[PDB]
């Protein structure tokens, strides 16, 4: 299912470090 989404298995340490600094920005 990931071919879908062009193998985000890959990518997802830079989307993590996304859901990480959208979420100090919640909390700021």
């Amino acid at each position: 299912s990931d071919a879908a989404v062009d193998t985000s298995s890959e990518i997802t340490t830079k989307d993590l470090k996304e859901k990480k600094e959208v979420v100090e920005e919640a909390e700021n």
